[PDB]
């Protein structure tokens, strides 16, 4: 547990990636950084306004940054979707994102949230104020079943939030724990039905293929982050209830059986992915197979995850996983790897103080 | 469908209630026909209010028979709530119940699910718009927490009858679809954040071992039920979308082997609900402790389980498991084996003409 395990990590990368068939696509440079422009001017002009600068506690230079990951996460991954709907998309999961800033007890505003929703009041809580003013701009890209998705999943991340505040990896022994919090989360059911716009799809013809991209999505998805994340989060004294790090509290194992736990997962939800939706609607395919390899480029060009530092360590081994990790590197950053001067401006505080 | 494994349901069965040391104590003969009568009596008043008749759309024998059923619950397993509780508690998982059996397409009434929400405006579905009506009976009796738990896992419930009604068990390799539409309609949160009304329990000062609770009770109260009622729904068409037959379905395994997972979990649920537990607050042990006898004792004795025809075959066998199997049918009779007409009363229909 003192050292990295590097060469475990890359094999089980170079499976993820393989298993999923990471490969080029028609998703290309220039029409990237439109995208991304897009999504990104819009949302900043949303989160400029001065109602949003004041009911939303960011730091400045935070919101910027999380705003930033969360286009790139949108716009890399929901690669059918059209501007809009990145862009709408965009805000409410930089709304998601930004919530984790908050130690405000949810609790003295959560004590009216029932009655206020059935009268048509305001909620309290300025997040749930801002969320639900905002919703029906994600809300008009789907159909109801879709949508009922993304609000449940929405209302969920509120909980685990709340939850993440007592920093509670669980009680020993407490094997449910784990994954009841990461489902919580991990926004699952938003992401999985967000898929799909109306626009361009059927909800009722599609309906058994759409609620079964949300149900294996749901877990692909968490994992998926879990584990490009667990190079960043190794050495993070700070970070200190993961799904891996409660893997190991709950579950009485090492770190390093919760790592295997999880790729297990992980690999075996990438085959089932594959397994199922490879004969069925091809448009269905399309979308889940450009979600899987986008996400995993935004892991691998986003500097969140520092994934650079390992790609700089095994750069020249002559390894057969140092090596294909690398190829698929750089293939990532061949369409991944964008400077923020070519999208994300004006910075968001610009167009706030204007 | 073809042919009940009686054989192996009677082994199974008798491996949970063995385990887990089925026994009950939660009442006196004479507090269950108070408690009973008390539930039953507010419930039925209720559900014949004209407003109530007119948009709940049930057979009344049906509504009658499933009110009985859950009062029966609730009073059985919420041991230590006061009578009130019991009592709304009872009417909230009645809604749930006449909803769980139902054959209705949602849809149309849930394209402007959001909007009207945000805007105050009463429900389209006729289902939301009582249930919403009445949900403050019951959250009175919770703080902010539980009461926002209660909240989601109704909402999840409404699109589990959703999925449902598609009688859609999961494409062969979805396997992560069983359990994800198992949780979506079992109720989990609701039922184990319930279990802690304010006037007994202090929301902040347990908040651990309560968001712990609904973890691990979320699970273990689901597959105790799969495994208890694996009989009357064998053969319903409404039921044949469970989460055992789906495992069949969706992980390629014969009936017996998704049996074999079923009674797996369930055992390893009971055994961590106790090492988890058993050494902390004993009051949280106490309501933990009198919700798994009671909800056992529950289906030993509800008609709606008909476990009196698997008693009614088996009385005679002399299969070791056949005898432990009615040993213990009998235990749940003596102490739970109540005639309605002692608490059941006057009929609903009865109230609803007066
Ligand atoms: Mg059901
Ligand atoms: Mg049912
Ligand atoms: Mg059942």
């Amino acid at each position: 547990m003192e050292n990295f395990p590097t060469e475990y990590f890359l094999n089980t990368t170079v499976r993820l990636l393989e298993y999923i068939r990471y490969r080029d696509s028609n998703y290309t440079r220039e029409e990237r950084i439109e995208n991304l422009h897009y999504a990104y001017n819009k949302a900043a002009h949303h989160f400029a306004q001065p109602r949003q600068q004041q009911l939303l506690k960011v730091d400045p230079k935070r919101l910027q940054a999380s705003l930033q990951t969360i286009v790139g996460m949108v716009v890399y991954s929901w690669a059918k979707v059209s501007k809009e709907c990145m862009a709408d998309l965009s805000i409410h999961y930089t709304y998601t994102l930004v919530l984790d800033d908050s130690k405000d007890d949810p609790y003295p505003t959560m004590v009216n949230y029932f009655d206020d929703l059935q009268a048509g009041r305001e909620q309290a809580h300025p997040w749930w104020a801002l969320v639900n003013e905002h919703f029906p701009n994600v809300l008009r890209h789907f159909g109801p079943f879709c949508s009922l998705n993304l609000i449940r999943s929405t209302l969920d991340f509120f909980e685990g939030c709340w939850i993440e505040q007592y920093n509670f990896g669980g009680f020993p022994g407490s094997h449910d724990y784990p994954q009841f919090l990461r489902r919580m989360n991990g926004l699952g059911h938003c992401v999985g039905a967000s898929l799909w716009p109306k626009e361009q799809f059927n909800e009722r013809s599609l309906f058994l293929e759409i609620t079964s991209a949300i149900a294996q999505m749901e877990n692909w998805m968490v994992w998926v982050n879990d584990l490009m994340s667990f190079y960043k989060e190794f050495d993070d004294e700070r970070d200190q209830i993961s799904l891996v790090k409660n893997y190991v509290v709950s579950d009485e194992i090492s770190l390093h059986e919760a790592l295997e736990k999880l790729t297990q997962d992980t690999l075996h939800s990438s085959k089932q992915m594959v397994a199922v939706f490879s004969d069925k609607d091809p448009q269905v395919m399309d979308t889940i197979e450009c979600f899987m390899h986008g996400y995993v480029t935004w892991h691998l060009c986003d500097r969140r995850y520092r994934l650079s530092e390992i790609y700089e360590k095994v750069k020249e081994e002559k390894t057969e996983d140092a090596q294909k990790f690398c190829k698929f590197y750089e293939q990532a950053a061949n369409v991944g790897a964008v400077s923020p001067s070519e999208w994300a401006y004006p910075p968001v505080a610009q167009l706030a103080n204007v």
